Protein backbone atom coordinates (compact mmCIF):
# COMPACT_ATOMS: atom_id res chain seq x y z
CA UNK A 1 0.00 0.00 0.00
CA UNK A 2 1.10 3.56 -0.98
CA UNK A 3 2.71 5.75 1.66
CA UNK A 4 2.67 8.97 -0.37
CA UNK A 5 2.00 11.81 2.09
CA UNK A 6 -1.33 13.55 1.63
CA UNK A 7 -2.48 16.76 3.32
CA UNK A 8 -6.18 16.87 3.97
CA UNK A 9 -7.58 19.96 2.23
CA UNK A 10 -10.44 21.03 -0.03
CA UNK A 11 -11.98 24.04 -1.70
CA UNK A 12 -14.07 25.72 1.00
CA UNK A 13 -17.86 25.51 1.01
CA UNK A 14 -19.75 27.98 -1.15
CA UNK A 15 -23.37 29.10 -1.10
CA UNK A 16 -23.74 26.86 1.97
CA UNK A 17 -23.28 23.79 -0.18
CA UNK A 18 -21.13 20.89 1.00
CA UNK A 19 -17.56 21.02 -0.33
CA UNK A 20 -15.96 18.16 -2.28
CA UNK A 21 -12.42 16.81 -1.89
CA UNK A 22 -12.45 15.45 -5.42
CA UNK A 23 -12.52 11.93 -6.81
CA UNK A 24 -9.06 10.88 -5.67
CA UNK A 25 -9.59 11.82 -2.03
CA UNK A 26 -13.18 10.61 -2.00
CA UNK A 27 -12.23 7.24 -3.46
CA UNK A 28 -9.26 6.89 -1.13
CA UNK A 29 -11.20 8.20 1.86
CA UNK A 30 -14.11 5.84 1.20
CA UNK A 31 -11.74 2.89 0.72
CA UNK A 32 -10.84 3.04 4.43
CA UNK A 33 -14.17 4.26 5.81
CA UNK A 34 -12.82 7.71 6.64
CA UNK A 35 -15.03 10.75 6.04
CA UNK A 36 -15.10 14.55 6.18
CA UNK A 37 -18.87 14.99 6.13
CA UNK A 38 -21.88 13.69 8.07
CA UNK A 39 -25.41 13.45 6.62
CA UNK A 40 -25.82 16.14 3.95
CA UNK A 41 -29.53 15.40 3.50
CA UNK A 42 -30.26 17.30 6.71
CA UNK A 43 -29.45 20.62 8.32
CA UNK A 44 -27.02 19.02 10.74
CA UNK A 45 -23.59 20.16 11.94
CA UNK A 46 -20.97 18.26 13.96
CA UNK A 47 -18.57 20.18 16.20
CA UNK A 48 -15.02 18.85 16.55
CA UNK A 49 -11.97 20.46 18.12
CA UNK A 50 -8.20 19.81 17.93
CA UNK A 51 -6.42 20.43 21.23
CA UNK A 52 -2.65 20.61 21.28
CA UNK A 53 -2.23 22.93 24.27
CA UNK A 54 -4.28 25.22 26.50
CA UNK A 55 -4.33 28.99 26.16
CA UNK A 56 -7.12 29.58 28.68
CA UNK A 57 -10.47 29.34 26.84
CA UNK A 58 -11.41 25.68 26.81
CA UNK A 59 -13.43 25.99 30.04
CA UNK A 60 -15.48 28.78 28.47
CA UNK A 61 -15.83 26.60 25.36
CA UNK A 62 -17.12 23.79 27.56
CA UNK A 63 -19.57 26.12 29.34
CA UNK A 64 -20.89 27.26 25.98
CA UNK A 65 -21.40 23.67 24.75
CA UNK A 66 -23.20 22.84 27.99
CA UNK A 67 -25.44 25.90 27.62
CA UNK A 68 -26.58 24.82 24.14
CA UNK A 69 -26.54 21.17 25.18
CA UNK A 70 -24.33 20.35 22.19
CA UNK A 71 -21.87 17.43 22.21
CA UNK A 72 -18.33 18.16 21.06
CA UNK A 73 -15.59 15.80 19.90
CA UNK A 74 -12.18 16.95 21.09
CA UNK A 75 -9.11 15.48 19.43
CA UNK A 76 -6.35 15.66 22.04
CA UNK A 77 -2.60 15.16 21.96
CA UNK A 78 -0.37 13.61 24.62
CA UNK A 79 0.84 16.95 25.91
CA UNK A 80 -2.70 18.30 26.12
CA UNK A 81 -3.90 15.36 28.21
CA UNK A 82 -0.86 15.47 30.50
CA UNK A 83 -1.08 19.22 30.85
CA UNK A 84 -4.86 19.57 31.29
CA UNK A 85 -6.08 16.46 33.17
CA UNK A 86 -9.06 18.32 34.66
CA UNK A 87 -10.21 19.66 31.28
CA UNK A 88 -10.02 16.11 29.94
CA UNK A 89 -12.15 15.11 32.92
CA UNK A 90 -14.76 17.83 32.27
CA UNK A 91 -15.00 16.84 28.59
CA UNK A 92 -15.69 13.32 29.87
CA UNK A 93 -18.00 14.25 32.76
CA UNK A 94 -19.99 16.53 30.46
CA UNK A 95 -20.89 14.01 27.79
CA UNK A 96 -18.28 14.99 25.21
CA UNK A 97 -16.18 12.69 23.02
CA UNK A 98 -12.41 12.49 23.25
CA UNK A 99 -10.73 11.79 19.90
CA UNK A 100 -7.11 10.87 19.21
CA UNK A 101 -4.63 13.43 17.85
CA UNK A 102 -1.62 11.20 18.68
CA UNK A 103 0.66 11.48 21.68
CA UNK A 104 3.54 13.58 20.27
CA UNK A 105 1.60 14.99 17.32
CA UNK A 106 4.13 13.62 14.80
CA UNK A 107 3.87 13.06 11.04
CA UNK A 108 2.45 9.53 11.20
CA UNK A 109 3.55 8.82 7.62
CA UNK A 110 7.09 8.84 9.01
CA UNK A 111 6.15 6.21 11.60
CA UNK A 112 6.00 2.42 11.66
CA UNK A 113 2.89 0.45 12.60
CA UNK A 114 4.72 -0.33 15.81
CA UNK A 115 5.24 3.38 16.43
CA UNK A 116 1.77 4.36 15.29
CA UNK A 117 0.24 1.86 17.69
CA UNK A 118 2.16 3.43 20.58
CA UNK A 119 1.52 7.00 19.40
CA UNK A 120 -2.23 6.33 19.54
CA UNK A 121 -2.62 3.93 22.48
CA UNK A 122 -0.57 6.09 24.83
CA UNK A 123 -3.11 8.86 24.46
CA UNK A 124 -5.91 6.42 25.37
CA UNK A 125 -3.83 5.13 28.29
CA UNK A 126 -3.56 8.62 29.82
CA UNK A 127 -7.19 9.53 29.12
CA UNK A 128 -8.31 6.34 30.86
CA UNK A 129 -6.00 6.92 33.83
CA UNK A 130 -7.98 10.14 34.24
CA UNK A 131 -11.54 9.21 33.26
CA UNK A 132 -11.73 5.45 33.72
CA UNK A 133 -13.60 5.53 30.44
CA UNK A 134 -12.74 5.18 26.79
CA UNK A 135 -14.67 6.59 23.83
CA UNK A 136 -15.08 4.89 20.48
CA UNK A 137 -11.80 5.17 18.57
CA UNK A 138 -11.64 8.31 16.46
CA UNK A 139 -8.47 9.65 14.92
CA UNK A 140 -7.50 12.91 13.32
CA UNK A 141 -4.01 12.68 11.73
CA UNK A 142 -1.52 15.10 13.31
CA UNK A 143 -0.84 18.06 11.02
CA UNK A 144 -3.69 16.80 8.88
CA UNK A 145 -1.15 14.64 7.07
CA UNK A 146 -1.82 11.01 6.13
CA UNK A 147 -1.37 8.31 3.49
CA UNK A 148 -2.98 5.08 2.34
CA UNK A 149 -0.52 3.20 4.57
CA UNK A 150 -1.50 5.37 7.58
CA UNK A 151 -5.25 5.01 6.97
CA UNK A 152 -4.97 1.28 6.40
CA UNK A 153 -2.76 0.79 9.43
CA UNK A 154 -4.81 2.91 11.86
CA UNK A 155 -8.00 1.27 10.61
CA UNK A 156 -6.34 -2.07 11.24
CA UNK A 157 -5.84 -0.66 14.74
CA UNK A 158 -9.58 -0.04 15.09
CA UNK A 159 -9.59 3.71 14.51
CA UNK A 160 -12.11 5.73 12.58
CA UNK A 161 -10.35 8.56 10.77
CA UNK A 162 -12.27 11.80 10.89
CA UNK A 163 -11.35 14.81 8.77
CA UNK A 164 -13.41 18.01 8.46
CA UNK A 165 -15.44 20.14 6.07
CA UNK A 166 -15.16 23.53 7.78
CA UNK A 167 -12.01 25.16 9.14
CA UNK A 168 -10.36 28.57 9.24
CA UNK A 169 -7.37 30.25 10.90
CA UNK A 170 -8.32 30.35 14.56
CA UNK A 171 -5.00 28.93 15.72
CA UNK A 172 -2.38 31.61 15.09
CA UNK A 173 -1.45 33.08 18.47
CA UNK A 174 0.57 35.92 16.98
CA UNK A 175 -2.51 37.12 15.08
CA UNK A 176 -5.72 36.54 17.03
CA UNK A 177 -8.42 38.22 14.96
CA UNK A 178 -11.20 38.38 17.54
CA UNK A 179 -14.83 37.25 17.73
CA UNK A 180 -16.29 38.51 14.42
CA UNK A 181 -13.65 36.81 12.25
CA UNK A 182 -14.45 33.31 13.57
CA UNK A 183 -18.18 33.97 13.90
CA UNK A 184 -18.49 34.99 10.25
CA UNK A 185 -16.50 31.97 9.07
CA UNK A 186 -18.76 29.66 11.05
CA UNK A 187 -21.86 31.25 9.52
CA UNK A 188 -20.58 31.55 5.94
CA UNK A 189 -19.09 28.07 5.70
CA UNK A 190 -22.12 26.34 7.24
CA UNK A 191 -23.62 23.59 5.13
CA UNK A 192 -25.66 20.40 5.77
CA UNK A 193 -23.63 17.53 7.18
CA UNK A 194 -20.77 19.94 7.90
CA UNK A 195 -18.03 18.78 10.22
CA UNK A 196 -16.43 21.78 11.87
CA UNK A 197 -12.83 21.81 13.07
CA UNK A 198 -12.21 24.51 15.65
CA UNK A 199 -9.45 25.37 18.08
CA UNK A 200 -10.05 26.78 21.55
CA UNK A 201 -6.87 28.85 21.81
CA UNK A 202 -7.68 32.15 20.04
CA UNK A 203 -9.15 35.25 21.69
CA UNK A 204 -12.97 35.05 21.96
CA UNK A 205 -13.31 31.74 20.14
CA UNK A 206 -15.74 30.80 22.92
CA UNK A 207 -18.02 33.82 22.45
CA UNK A 208 -17.99 33.47 18.64
CA UNK A 209 -18.96 29.81 19.01
CA UNK A 210 -21.73 30.79 21.42
CA UNK A 211 -23.27 33.24 18.95
CA UNK A 212 -22.63 30.86 16.07
CA UNK A 213 -24.56 28.05 17.70
CA UNK A 214 -27.25 30.48 18.78
CA UNK A 215 -27.71 31.72 15.21
CA UNK A 216 -27.16 28.44 13.37
CA UNK A 217 -29.94 26.91 15.51
CA UNK A 218 -32.22 29.85 14.58
CA UNK A 219 -31.46 28.88 10.97
CA UNK A 220 -32.78 25.42 11.70
CA UNK A 221 -29.50 23.54 12.25
CA UNK A 222 -29.21 20.65 14.69
CA UNK A 223 -25.83 19.93 16.25
CA UNK A 224 -24.88 16.26 16.50
CA UNK A 225 -21.82 14.34 17.68
CA UNK A 226 -19.40 12.14 15.78
CA UNK A 227 -20.87 9.19 17.67
CA UNK A 228 -24.32 10.25 16.41
CA UNK A 229 -22.88 10.55 12.87
CA UNK A 230 -21.52 7.00 13.14
CA UNK A 231 -24.71 5.50 14.60
CA UNK A 232 -27.08 7.10 12.11
CA UNK A 233 -25.05 6.00 9.09
CA UNK A 234 -24.86 2.47 10.50
CA UNK A 235 -28.59 2.14 9.91
C1 LIG B 1 -3.35 20.82 17.87
C2 LIG B 1 -3.64 21.45 16.51
O1 LIG B 1 -3.71 22.68 16.41
N1 LIG B 1 -3.80 20.62 15.48
C3 LIG B 1 -3.66 21.12 14.13
C4 LIG B 1 -4.84 20.73 13.26
O2 LIG B 1 -6.05 21.18 13.86
C5 LIG B 1 -4.66 21.32 11.84
O3 LIG B 1 -5.67 20.82 10.98
C6 LIG B 1 -3.28 20.98 11.24
C7 LIG B 1 -2.98 21.84 10.02
O4 LIG B 1 -3.28 23.21 10.28
O5 LIG B 1 -2.20 21.22 12.20
C8 LIG B 1 -2.40 20.56 13.46
O6 LIG B 1 -2.59 19.20 13.21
Amino acid sequence: VPNEPINWGFKRSVNHQPPDAGKQLNSLIEKYDAFYLGNTKEKTIYLTFDNGYENGYTPKVLDVLKKHRVTGTFFVTGHFVKDQPQLIKRMSDEGHIIGNHSFHHPDLTTKTADQIQDELDSVNEEVYKITGKQDNLYLRPPRGVFSEYVLKETKRLGYQTVFWSVAFVDWKINNQKGKKYAYDHMIKQAHPGAIYLLHTVSRDNAEALDDAITDLKKQGYTFKSIDDLMFEKEM
